[PDB]
């Protein structure tokens, strides 16, 4: 006896499902929208059905929300709405974290009840360059103690307080740095997914995972991820390829091996690629 | 702007409410037999709502896995019903986990939507005092290295994995010691209460709090703690010596002055570093956290917003 239960795409397909399951044009915009272009067979065959299974969770928890204010009496002290749902969303660097929460983003966006979807990466609770610096962690960017782990749970928890305004600091890709007092600013989004390579990692105190209603975990074989990296890296010479396979074995490998693959098994959802992108196993932890 | 609702205890009587599945007077008095110290006020003012709110969670987790199930269609891998929903519950010894946790497991038993209920302490899974003095932790009893982590997880898995048969070790309080051989069976519940000193305690990696549901910590003033804690250590000597098979421990001979001396020396050196350690601060990450007054009875309660 397991966990959880595993499905092979396979298996997966195989499933005869209730609701129909086609892609709307809205959702293809949606996507596109968000910067991203991934096939259009894996948002239908994989991405559709996880999206109906997360809104059946999103729904519960609303229902829940509105018979418990019923049952309490609509008090003063009690919000008026469910505070936002938290999605979580880890894994390497390179293993499509970032696509796997922009697609889920704009799926979950396509119900009426819960339209609002947010994500926010938590690159931008990254320390500057320059404390990273006076700190000698340049080199352990994206390992724990390169966040600021205090301002990254205070806003978390403000947004499970149902605040209005939440405002993370902005991560620039083209700086490969933090904007110095640039804002993202959160608004009591009915959705709130987090991305990051640190998201379910285990903080003695109180950690931002506690604060989370959903979690997946994107997984694959760690030489299958270096490729993807240094794909990555070169789209950004032999030489290229040569920096690319430095940084995976100095930093971001180790940071995988040591920092966040032990947090795959606390993930409600564990969704593994094979070489090619596309997801081959599905492994959901049992309701 | 909290996480948390709060309510001190004239608010929450002032809410209106519903008295869902409402109790027979026999009913009531049955509940006299969890313990002398029951209060039934506490438990109709305080324990009801709790267990009818927890009840709605145990209830909306029930139609998610159907809901999951039609949508998925049944298929041959997904299992036939849903795994147990867990619920631990927290906080310093001899602030009331136990008789906490024991009316609720009462409470949540009316319900025939979830009639099976289990309680398992993880006292249990303490190591015996003879393996805590060959591993030298005897003077940190209670401090999470004193339990066996390892069978603690694989039991909260197994229990949450859908099995239908768990073990757990049991622990007397009497002869304060694990009792050898002893197992209590757990077999696939509609829910199980977890209660103990470590419940929300932070690990590495993985932690048994993962595989809850629900938390509970049940919170007071250490000045007031210390005060049951002396006084249900008498009560313990008191009740060794009546025992036929307890009157030979040492502690049963001791006088009521000699008990305080012992009993405020073990919750100085062991159970209040304990406590400031190692227990207070999971306070945060408990759903729902009840504050005790001196008397015993719930002046607050702060719940985690839906």
């Amino acid at each position: 006896p397991s966990p959880y239960v595993e499905f092979d795409r396979r298996q997966w397909r195989a499933l005869r499902m209730s609701t129909p399951l086609a892609l709307t044009e809205e959702e293809l915009v949606g996507l596109r929208g968000l910067g991203e272009q991934i096939d259009l067979l894996e948002v239908e065959e994989v991405y559709l059905p996880l999206a109906r299974l997360i809104h059946l969770q999103v729904a519960a928890r609303q229902r829940l929300f509105a018979a418990t204010a019923e049952f309490l009496g609509e008090p003063q002290q009690n919000p008026d709405r469910p505070v936002p749902f938290i999605i979580g969303v880890a894994g390497s660097v390179a293993v499509g974290k970032s696509t796997t929460a922009r697609v889920l983003q704009a799926l979950l966006a396509r119900w009426d009840h819960h339209p609002r979807v947010d994500l926010v990466t938590t690159d931008g609770f990254l320390y500057p360059n320059a404390e990273l610096q006076r700190r000698n962690l340049m080199h352990r960017k994206g390992f724990p103690e390169s966040y600021n782990r205090r301002a990254l749970m205070r806003f978390v928890t403000s947004v499970k307080s149902g605040s209005d305004y939440a405002c993370a600091p902005v991560y620039s890709h083209l700086h490969y740095d933090i904007i110095p007092g640039a804002e993202q600013v959160v608004r009591h989004p009915d959705i709130l997914i987090l991305e990051g390579l640190n998201v379910l990692q285990t903080g003695p105190t109180l950690m931002v995972s506690d604060l989370f209603d959903f979690s997946l975990y994107v997984d694959a074989r760690i030489e299958d991820i270096e490729q993807w990296y240094v794909s990555r890296f070169l789209a950004m010479d032999s030489q290229a390829v040569v920096a690319a396979r430095e940084i995976w074995r100095t930093i971001n490998r180790p940071n995988l091996v040591e920092n966040i693959l032990p947090t795959r098994p606390r993930a409600t959802l564990v969704l593994r690629k094979d070489a090619d992108h596309s997801i081959n196993r599905l492994r959901l932890r049992k309701l």
